[PDB]
């Protein structure tokens, strides 16, 4: 019943859980998966998970489609290719390094391919419970050390669909393709619409600057355009300490949210439950209706955040801040 | 009195420095530099460094050499390109990610440039004190917000004093594919060995260089950088160092070399205990330093965690575990004890 679970929990309440807990870890050849929020652990809200694999010089996954889960793909570390195509549309492929950002709405045909040694793929999963794909897939594993990762069609009832007709392109340069595609080399905008993949590379999207409780910095993944009736929010949020004379607000939503530490220390207090300092790759799990605090120990976080609802607090943070254009916030209070 | 400090100390004593602590901190144009380790802190051992900067179209610094300053490139975040020649060797170049590195020798021409809006350079050179060029260069930040970077003939004789002598005719590549040039190089796609040879540059991409695994005290697996075969008289290690828990039936050890040295964590969380000080958790960028002779433990507290480690002397701590070690292959560690 502590604040500090091992493994998602198998009903709705707060909960924090380690960077590479067990969280009823699997494996998939290689692939090494973690659940760090599961269907029972968030009512459904949503699924973050966390694979960990090794170079390979096949793809991870054959091609395929969800038609009812919207998939988002972000690189905790390392590298790994995504391959995305909506409809008769152009075929997209990026190759997303730390920080980058995929987003694989429901429809869109996809696979990837881990190309760096220690590379870790944080996936968050709309509605959630999509998990006992991997499950079923998947072997246990005890993994007793909790090392990172180990060293060395017929799934429509799991919202699968084969697409063996999907040929994933080879004309990469500079880490995408098509040539006519903006990667690490400008902005990035997401998607005008609903259905269409779309890709954010570190520090290239629209940036939100809140300065309300010290500053914050809201990096959009997914808004209400792209969600639609998914109903969610995805962004990181980067922040800054907290003023002395500034008080940490208390927040309560309709909605289940959650984040993973990217970078820095954060501390969550939600509940009754200890303040509790969050490091790289930690995710804190705060249930719709549940009231919470949070705050940077570090002097710079970010945060890789979701949100059930279309009112969370990346979109209340965006909706009290400014349009803003740098990973850094002012010098000054 | 405190552990843990806002700038390094003007003498050699234990200390952590937190991430983007205010670290005798100066912008040259848009870079901030913070001085976590500098020569009065490190009894003139070393020099560990952070630049933070935003993309650039331009050049981070006029093509150079450093005759007796030995710089160590290593990728916090964010990505930067980075150019290098010894003599009349081909010119090579890499685009530098995340846990890339890049060394840089005496006597090799040099220079950068920052790629993507959230770079963050970590600089280690040895020996220390070159950090003075940075105080000149540099004008002073109060950067009271502790923000990373801030948003938005004559010199030929003061440079060559701070050990820089230019290379105006260097003109650095231009046929960069895939983030590296020329063509027949290795990045990102397959195994980086260190420079056999003293003097010449060489790049190591994350998890690509040769590693060792210690099983002595939980696991932990050793990734060199520099070794004596590089260092030569510099006298000086550097690698990462990545870190299992501590089993409960494992005694932590207790450390203690001539050398100071010193860490900054990339990924984790470890628990330092330096001398008479209380135990103190580090996370992502946070520096520890150690002073030659002083006792010390670390552990990690996290499942897994990760640090760019630099000692001065031969034989510190990460050439010591790579000594009661064994080859290993990966970045993982055993799923068993
Ligand atoms: C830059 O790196 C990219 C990878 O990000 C390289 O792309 C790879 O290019 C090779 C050679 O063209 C492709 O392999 C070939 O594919 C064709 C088509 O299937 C096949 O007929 C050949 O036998 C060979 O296997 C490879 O598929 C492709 N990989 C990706 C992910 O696109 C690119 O070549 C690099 N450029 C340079 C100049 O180094
Ligand atoms: C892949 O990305 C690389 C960058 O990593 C691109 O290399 C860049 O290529 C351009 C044009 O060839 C170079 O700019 C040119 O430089 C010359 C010489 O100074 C100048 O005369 C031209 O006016 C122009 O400025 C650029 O410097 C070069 N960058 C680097 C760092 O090498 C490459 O073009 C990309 N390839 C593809 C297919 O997208
Ligand atoms: C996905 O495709 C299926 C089958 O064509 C279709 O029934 C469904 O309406 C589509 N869903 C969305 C959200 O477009
Ligand atoms: C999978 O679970 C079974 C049954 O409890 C166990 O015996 C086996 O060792 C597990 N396999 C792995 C790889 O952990
Ligand atoms: C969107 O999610 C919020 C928060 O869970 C929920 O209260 C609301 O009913 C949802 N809206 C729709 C139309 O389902
Ligand atoms: C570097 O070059 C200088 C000037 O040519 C030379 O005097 C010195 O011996 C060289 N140093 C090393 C370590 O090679
Ligand atoms: C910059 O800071 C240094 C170190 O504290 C100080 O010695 C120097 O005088 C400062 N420069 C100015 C102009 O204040
Ligand atoms: C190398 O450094 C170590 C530790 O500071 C020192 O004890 C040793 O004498 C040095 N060796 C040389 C050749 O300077
Ligand atoms: C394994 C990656 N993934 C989960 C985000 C899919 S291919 S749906
Ligand atoms: C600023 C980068 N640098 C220090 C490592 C040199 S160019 S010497
Ligand atoms: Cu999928
Ligand atoms: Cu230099």
């Amino acid at each position: 019943s502590s604040l500090i679970v091992e493994d998602a929990p198998d009903h709705v309440r707060p909960y924090v859980i380690r960077h590479y807990s067990h969280a009823r870890a699997v494996t998939v050849d290689t692939q090494l998966y973690r659940f760090y929020v599961t269907g029972p652990s968030s009512g459904y809200a949503f699924t973050l998970m966390g694979t960990n694999a090794p170079h390979s010089d096949a793809l991870g996954v054959l091609p395929h489609i969800h038609q009812k889960h919207y998939e988002n793909f972000y690189c905790n570390k390392g590298s790994f290719q995504l391959w995305a195509q909506s409809g008769n549309e152009t075929q997209q492929t990026r190759v997303l390094s730390s920080g980058d950002y995929g987003s694989v709405p429901r429809n869109v045909t996809h696979t990837f391919q881990i190309q760096d040694p220690d590379t870790e793929m944080t996936g968050v999963i709309v509605p959630g419970g999509f998990e006992d794909l991997f499950y079923y897939l998947g072997t246990n594993a005890t993994d007793t050390t909790h090392t990172p990762y180990i060293p060395s069609s017929t799934l429509q009832s799991f919202d699968v669909y084969a697409e063996l007709s999907f040929t994933p392109r080879t004309d990469t340069v500079n880490g995408t393709a098509p040539a006519n595609t903006v990667w690490h080399t400008g902005a990035n905008a997401l998607a005008s619409t609903a259905g269409d993949p779309y890709f954010i590379a570190n520090g290239w999207g629209p940036k939100y600057l809140n300065s309300q409780y010290g500053y914050q910095i809201v990096a959009p993944f997914v808004t209400a355009t792209q969600a639609q009736d998914t109903n969610y929010t995805l962004s990181t949020i980067s922040m800054s300490t907290t003023p002395s004379t500034v008080t940490v607000p208390t927040w309560s939503f309709p909605g289940a949210c959650a984040f993973q530490v990217q970078e820095g220390r954060v501390v969550v207090q939600i509940g009754d439950y200890a303040a509790t300092e969050l490091g790289s790759g930690d995710v804190a799990f705060i249930p719709g209706g549940v009231e919470f605090k949070y705050y940077s120990e570090a002097y710079f976080s970010k945060v890789l955040f979701v949100s059930s609802g279309s009112d969370g607090l990346d979109q209340n943070l965006v909706n009290g801040g400014e349009e803003w254009s740098s990973v850094s916030f002012p010098a000054d209070w």
